[PDB]
Formats: C-alpha cells, sequence, structure tokens
C-alpha cells in the first residue's frame, strides 16, 4: 500500500529535501526529535526491513553512506545516531523503509 | 592483524570470546556484553571501518549486508514483533568502540525519541 513517503517521493505533498538521486531522497523529518533529524530513503518502495531481499544489499548500503554524507553537510561534526524501525515493537511508523539520522544535541543510552 | 586490536577485531580473530550467531566472509553477528533489550545483537565488517563517517562508497554492498544480515538473524531469533537497528557515529551518537557496528534490539515495546 501507497504511504505519505510516497507522496513526498512523487512530490505530491512538501518536504523540506536534502539530497535526491535517482534511486533515494533525504529530507528533514516534519516530526522532529534532534535540532537536526532526517529520514533517507529509498524510491523503491520496500515497506520494511523485514522483507528487503539480498539484491537490496547496494541501495541499503547507499541510504547509509548518503546518511552520513548529508549528515556531514549539515554540520554534524560531533556526531549522530542511525536508526531503522522494524514493526510494532520498533516502533516503525511508517510502512516504507527509511533510515533517521539525529545528531546536534547527546543521544542517549539505551536508544528508546 | 586483520580487524583492527579494538574490542571487536579481538572478537572477530577469536582471541576473546564472544557469543556468536551468524558468520561469514564479510561479517559477524554475536550479542551484545550489556543488553539494553530482552535481545540485544551486534552486526559488524570484518574489514575495519572506524566509524560510519568514514565509510567509502565502495563500501556500499557491506554496509547494506550488515543490515541484511541483521534482519536475517533477528528472524532466526524470534523476534517476529519486530526490532529497532541503531548506528551511533561519534561523541554525540555514544560510539565506544571505533568499529563499525550495527545494533539490533528486540523483545520489547522500543519507545521515540530513540534516546
Ligand atoms: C559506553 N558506550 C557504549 O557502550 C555505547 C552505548 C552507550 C553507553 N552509554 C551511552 C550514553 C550515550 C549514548 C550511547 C551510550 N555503545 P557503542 O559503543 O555504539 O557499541 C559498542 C557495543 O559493544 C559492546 N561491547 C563492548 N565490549 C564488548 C565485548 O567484549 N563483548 C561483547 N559481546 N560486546 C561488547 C557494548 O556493550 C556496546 O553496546
Ligand atoms: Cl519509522
Amino acid at each position: 500500500g501507497d504511504t505519505i513517503f510516497g507522496k513526498i517521493i512523487r512530490k505530491e505533498i512538501p518536504a523540506k529535501i536534502i539530497f535526491e538521486d535517482d534511486r533515494c531522497l533525504a529530507f528533514h523529518d516534519i516530526s522532529p526529535q534532534a535540532p537536526t533529524h532526517f529520514l533517507v530513503i529509498p524510491k523503491k518502495h520496500i515497506s520494511q526491513i523485514s522483507v528487503a531481499e539480498d539484491d537490496d544489499e547496494s541501495l541499503l548500503g547507499h541510504l547509509m553512506i548518503v546518511g552520513k554524507k548529508c549528515a556531514a553537510d549539515l554540520g554534524l561534526n560531533k556526531g549522530y545516531r542511525m536508526v531503522v524501525n522494524e514493526g510494532s515493537d520498533g516502533g516503525q511508523s511508517v510502512y516504507h523503509v527509511n533510515l533517521h539520522v539525529l545528531g546536534g544535541r547527546q543521544m542517549h543510552w539505551p536508544p528508546g
């Protein structure tokens, strides 16, 4: 099923876009939990990390590389945390694979 | 020595014991010694990368492999209600071992924000 992240990719609703290429999109989270909090999502609709295929390996890694490059561009030189949520226990809020990147403050432990 | 001399390098070379879940030529999954959830394990590359901020472009497939192995291990460990994957970078991330590692936590409701 389609999600709000599909609409964001299709430019049907606005988002503050940080980076885009042919296979992913990075944009600021609408409900930020840190001074910097953005998402990196694939344009391919993978609903959750538990159903990702082996052929998706490069794409998932690309999200992380784009994530760390965006983090550097946004000035997160003291570090940051990357998060992927799966399912109910993981607190996944949208069923479209999304990598959170949070920084600009001390991140704590446990991570939720 | 291959893997570096961080604690994770020692674990990769079997010089320090760990409770290993899965191993292949590219990575290792093993339980965290200080778990923050009923199930809490780590997936690390065998190639030493100190932190995600210095990962090279050609490390893409390897990083993605960590996540694929992570989700496969979570399934094998019965985390059917879900889980959270975490990478800590640097001081603000709380990184304490400078060998890239993916945390996988499950077996309870995880909360928001993630720290
Ligand atoms: C202090 N720092 C950390 O541990 C932070 C989390 C953290 C603690 N306090 C905080 C405050 C703010 C933000 C974050 C934190 N985790 P990390 O450094 O990102 O990941 C390294 C993981 O390796 C685990 N580990 C270390 N040694 C061994 C070992 O010999 N054997 C095994 N099996 N595991 C080992 C260790 O328990 C840890 O979860
Ligand atoms: Cl989510």
